[PDB]
């Protein structure tokens, strides 16, 4: 199993969380970590017959994965972290979808757009605020059912990733905070954050 | 003379290239030098009265003036590196213009959005190709008149800041290349941009 993306987080985090939560080993590799990021990028679009050309690509054999959320739905239901029934599996799909909402509005502020202000005061605690919910609705913390799923990773990753960047403002929101700490306690994500 | 804006080049370092060209000695006063950059930020929109709770500001004197580009707009009547007639005043000011387009393209292009490549092969060849048809209407170092002129630094701080995240594709466009060069060499300049 390879894992190709750039030499950094983004979109391919996850799907290390959950290779790392499984336990299932496979190549990490990273474009950029000692070359020229791009001309290595540009080499492997040539090597590899991508569908879109874009990473992550996940390859497991001669086969070719590609689209980060596809991959994660996929290890998923391979791996029973998507859900026990047909309700369950849906509103793990669909917090997923939430968290790829704010992740990107996160990943399209910055300085020089002077976005950083509105993000900070607004939609991250109005989206914060939609997650404490589902979690009150579903009451050892888990957004869904009453095991671990990909979801639960999803929002872990979402502001362990916002955090890298901006101040903590998971105060306010007790079940969220908790939830957080309770999976990056888990000991097999929790060997994996020290290691990076 | 108190030049306000976050440890970053972003938004106000073009202001500080004019101060530089200018020898105009001020205070760059950079937020996060200390602590978190949020705090003394949001402590600084309550002593001091923004039109747009923004940043930079520039403080001469007891008046706040605060858009970059109005600011810069402002230094460049002030000491006369606007033009010298109607025409090229003009003139400046759209190469200025189109200066910004692009410069937003760029700091709104990351690894998440998958922007990148697109923007290295469609984006900035197309527009590298307009100052380029630009310089060499002027006929190896202005764009508009004998004299040197905002729009000149605009176009440079542009691309170094462009070289700072991606390669180096100025090979394609001698005139554009040969500008850049130019202006870095120019003593002032020089100076600066090896004590940054």
């Amino acid at each position: 199993i390879v894992l190709y993306y750039f030499d950094a987080r983004g979109k391919a985090e996850l799907i290390r969380l959950i290779f790392a939560y499984l336990g299932i080993e496979y190549t990490d590799k990273r474009f950029g970590v000692n070359g020229d990021a791009f001309v290595e990028f540009k080499n492997f679009k040539k090597e590899k017959d991508t569908p879109f050309e874009q990473v992550p690509i996940l390859q497991i054999g001669d086969l070719i994965l590609a689209q980060s959320q596809a991959i994660v739905r996929y290890l998923s239901k391979k791996y029973n972290i998507c859900g026990e029934s047909e309700l369950n599996e849906f509103y793990a799909d669909m917090i997923f979808c939430g968290v790829q909402d704010i992740h990107y509005k996160f990943n399209n502020t910055n300085l020089f757009k002077q976005n950083e202000t509105t993000f900070l005061n607004e939609d991250l605690p109005k989206w914060s605020g939609y997650f404490e919910k589902l979690l009150k609705k579903n009451h050892k913390y888990y957004f869904v059912g009453n095991n671990l799923t990909y979801a639960d990773l999803a929002v872990f990753n979402l502001y362990d990733d916002i955090e890298t960047k901006y101040p903590s403002s998971l105060k306010n929101f007790p079940l969220l905070k908790a939830h957080n700490e309770f999976i990056s306690n888990l000991p097999n994500i929790k060997n994996y954050i020290t290691n990076r």
